[PDB]
């Protein structure tokens, strides 16, 4: 479903395969 708060993190480039995660 929707990932937890990832993207939202500078120190965190998660934001790259978080797309796989989630998108809404």
């Amino acid at each position: 479903g929707c990932c937890p708060p990832c993207a939202r993190s500078p120190n965190n480039e998660c934001s790259e395969w978080l797309l796989l995660w989630c998108y809404c």
